[PDB]
């Protein structure tokens, strides 16, 4: 790998919209990252909790798991997690901030509810 690989992975991970939008625009065009070796697989919100209403959160679920098993093949899961995990609650909540009044609280607790359950079982 490129000796900036880190530095890569970790501007892609970061809880601001600037690092996921990087992110989302690398996830575009995942050849021209070829030379990183970059894991890009997904389940998407598979084994989450329960999303009754529907509030689309695969987008991410997506990055989750992109910071999960890239860190993981790093070596460097354990120090990272709980940054991934808040990144993770904060694509959440950009995703509920399309909805107002009574959805909004219904899709801040959803997203609360899957922040929770990988903090905890992850
Ligand atoms: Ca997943």
């Amino acid at each position: 790998a490129p000796a900036d690989k880190p530095q890569v992975l970790a501007s892609f991970t970061q809880t601001s919209a600037s690092s996921q939008n990087a992110w989302l625009a690398a996830n575009r065009n995942q050849s021209a990252w070829a030379a990183y070796e970059f894991d890009w697989s997904t389940d998407l919100c598979t084994q989450a909790p329960d999303n009754p209403f529907g509030f689309p959160f695969n987008t991410a679920c997506a990055r989750h798991d992109f910071g999960y098993r890239n860190y993981k093949a790093a070596g460097s899961f354990d120090a990272n997690k709980s940054r991934i995990d808040s990144a993770f609650y904060e694509d959440m909540k950009r995703v509920c901030t399309g909805y107002t009044g009574e959805k909004n609280t219904a899709c801040n607790s959803t997203a609360w509810t899957y922040y929770q359950a990988v903090k905890i079982f992850g």
